[PDB]
């Protein structure tokens, strides 16, 4: 039931762009963009709801990740991985895991592994 924001390893903010273009991990606070609902899919799968209503895709690592879709099913659902220093992973359908790129390029889910730039810090809104 909890809406959340994460935090990237360069500090910014993932930033769901208002389901226009690619997800970034750019904005410098929390806002409405950069809260997202965690949403129980069933079997430890969760789902992430944006501010405009739809939910966040893994595009299957073809395209920069998005937040656009108007149903869950599946490339939106992720594994919620609690990483031992409190941070969280997610990993998609495809077994890649989410990564903020730094805030080089724009939000993908296609690394086989988590490193830093896979490991977000998270907390209730
Ligand atoms: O306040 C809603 C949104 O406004 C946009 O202009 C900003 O880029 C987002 O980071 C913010 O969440
Ligand atoms: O379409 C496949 C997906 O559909 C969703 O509605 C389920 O909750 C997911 O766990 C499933 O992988
Ligand atoms: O059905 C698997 C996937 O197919 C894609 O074409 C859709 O864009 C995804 O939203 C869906 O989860």
């Amino acid at each position: 039931s909890k809406t959340i924001w994460l935090q990237g390893f360069n500090s910014k903010y993932v930033n769901s762009r208002n389901g226009q273009g690619a997800m970034w991990c750019d904005s410098d606070t929390p806002q409405a963009w950069e809260l997202f609902t965690v949403i129980d899919a069933g079997n430890g799968k969760i789902a992430l709801r944006g501010n405009n209503g739809l939910y966040v895709s893994s595009e299957n690592g073809e395209q920069a990740m998005t937040c656009n879709r108007p149903a869950i099913n599946g490339w939106e659902v992720f594994d919620w991985i609690s990483n031992s220093d409190g941070s969280v992973s997610l990993r998609g359908s495809n077994g890649m895991y989410v990564s903020s790129e730094n805030g080089e390029q724009a939000i993908t889910c296609n690394r086989p592994a988590i490193d830093g730039w896979e490991r977000f810090n998270w907390a209730a809104a």
